DNA sequence: ATTTTGTAGCTACTTATACAAAATTCAGGAAAATTTTTCTGTATAATGGGAGCTGTCACGGATGCA
């Protein structure tokens, strides 16, 4: 009921990555992952709302996909 | 009348054997060394996209119908 919950703006950042590459759903999935993970790996102790912290993850799990494949020859990401 | 042919012959004399360890190298292993690949985090806040295309057909359907 939070990953969910958000579900927007994890859009607005995949969709940045809708044209970068991959497919707009392909980003959102995977942002979604990330979301999860975030979504608990997150502390309300330190106040500062999640939009600090969860786009974060985000946009990590993202870029490694794009990176990951979306090319169809796997070169080091690094 | 020597010479070539001999015969009755060996001895020297040299392959032949086979082994043989000694080389002598090679391969593989093993690291170990290290280089390259992976993994993970990131704290103000951030909360719906892109596009357009716009000139046959057919048919069977067309359910949908009024």
């Amino acid at each position: 009921k939070m990953v969910q919950s958000n579900l927007r703006l994890v859009v607005s950042i995949a969709k940045k990555y809708m044209n970068r590459g991959l497919s707009f759903q392909d980003l959102i999935q995977e942002g979604s992952l990330g979301l999860i993970r975030a979504a608990e790996k997150f502390d309300h102790e330190k106040g500062y709302k999640f939009s600090t912290y969860a786009t974060w993850w985000i946009r990590q799990a993202i870029t490694r996909a794009i990176a990951d494949q979306s090319r169809t020859i796997r070169l080091p990401v690094h």
